[PDB]
């Protein structure tokens, strides 16, 4: 009801599973906000906004060859296996070395590639050693068919190790194209593995079923979704903004992670007590929310770069898809209104149709509001823009 609560309270909307932030940091907040302490409360929230943003993703992708690691690992980072930059690395084995590929627009998140234990006649410790284990931060087990040996003996090498790991079997697609001319013809690989690891003296452990071709109809989602949730929680935004906008709920949870980041941020700016207007831009603010519009544009793939890589794909006009959405225009020159003037309508629109979002006579400084609302903007573009990509396909 009062300031303290208002600030916790904004996460009360956001389950356990999608919170940036702990509980308990959130109550020490709230707690040194009523204990009276300025220093510590801008502290606490800055201390939390710099771990989070200085995070540090490295993901471990593991597996026989031909299992589908450089697929995986591609389409997490939204690219085509030809695109430039792709991990194209069918056998390279040039070398059997680990092979790191970053995240295209979201540095801070790695993926390694590393060469099946079988190709190299290191034992499940030694391999974890000059693989150096200790550098991830959880592993994806990957196989075509029901799982390996090996592909246990890694697991139990690496859960020796207190960290995460995922059993992944990836080709479905290319095993529902051999019973037709899905149903249970899934629960057969779902048995066939559960019985490889009540094979190899195990319990039977998760298991995510995916295509790397139909990216988004299996498991796939499940998995992402799990992967989050089990990562420490500071360590949820940067890999967040860093996955495929698959669905409608991808792209919803991207936009939850990102709200609580602009809270965070606007309470380390400090509240006000004058009703925002924007009467008066200023050049470094501009410059901000120029910056807070380029990085969401990326973030939900509709950047610049992403419509013209999609304008070719429907042989349409760069310029007749940024029509489809309105991202594009915000700052887009007209000698008919002026970016003040747009800005300006553009927080009186926010507001007034969700408000202050405090209680009475306390505000945030403008650019905050205005990257709510450039937040909503470009959430809203990628569920138009992807709404459309779901009509145009092969069935
Ligand atoms: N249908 C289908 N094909 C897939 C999937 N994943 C990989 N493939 C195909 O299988 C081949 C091998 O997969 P690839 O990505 O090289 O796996 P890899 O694990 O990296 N091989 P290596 O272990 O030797 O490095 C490629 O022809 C690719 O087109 C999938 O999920 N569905």
């Amino acid at each position: 009801n009062d300031l303290p609560s208002s600030f916790t309270g904004y996460f009360k909307k956001f389950n356990t599973g999608r919170k940036i932030i702990s509980q308990e940091i959130l109550n020490l907040i709230e707690l040194r906000m009523r204990k009276g302490n300025i220093q510590l409360t801008n502290s606490a929230i800055s201390d939390a906004l710099k771990e989070i943003d200085s995070s540090v993703l490295n993901v471990a992708v593991t597996g026989e060859t031909g299992s589908g690691k450089s697929s995986f690992i591609n389409t997490l980072r939204g690219i085509g296996n030809e695109e430039e930059g792709a991990a194209k690395t069918g056998v390279v084995e040039v070398t059997m070395e680990r092979h790191p590929y970053k995240h295209p627009n979201i540095p801070n998140v790695v993926f390694w590639d590393l060469p099946g234990i079988g190709s190299t006649n290191f034992p499940p410790d030694t391999y974890l050693e000059k693989m150096k284990f200790y550098e991830y931060d959880f592993f994806i087990i990957i196989s075509a068919t029901r799982f390996k040996k090996n592909d246990i003996d890694i697991a139990k090498a690496i859960s020796m190790m207190k960290k995460e790991f995922y059993f992944v079997r990836t080709k479905v697609d290319s095993d529902i194209t051999n019973e037709a001319d899905k149903e249970k013809v899934l629960q057969d690989i779902r048995l066939n593995c559960v019985n490889t690891f009540r094979e190899n003296g195990i319990a039977e452990p998760p298991i995510f079923l995916l295509s790397n071709k139909n990216v988004c109809h299996y498991d796939f989602p499940v998995l992402m979704d799990k992967l989050i949730s089990d990562l420490p929680i500071y360590k949820r935004h940067n890999f967040m903004v860093s996955l495929p906008n698959i669905t409608d709920s991808v792209i919803e949870k991207k936009r939850q992670f990102l709200k609580q980041r602009i809270w965070l941020e606007g309470f380390a700016a400090d509240l006000v007590n004058i009703i925002p207007s924007l009467t008066f831009l200023l050049d470094s603010d501009l410059e901000t929310l120029k910056k807070s519009m380029k990085f969401y544009r990326t973030v939900f793939g509709v950047d610049e770069t992403s419509l013209q890589r999609l304008a070719r794909d429907w042989e349409i006009e760069v310029d007749q898809v940024e029509a489809m959405i309105k991202s594009p225009a915000v700052f887009k020159p007209t000698d008919e209104e002026t970016i003040q003037e747009r800005l300006s309508r553009y927080i009186q629109e926010f507001c007034l149709a969700n408000g202050y979002l405090l209680p009475k006579n306390s505000f945030l400084k403008e650019i905050f509001y205005l990257k709510y609302y450039f937040l909503d903007m470009v959430t809203e573009d990628a569920k138009t823009l992807l709404k459309e990509i779901c009509l145009k396909l092969g069935r």
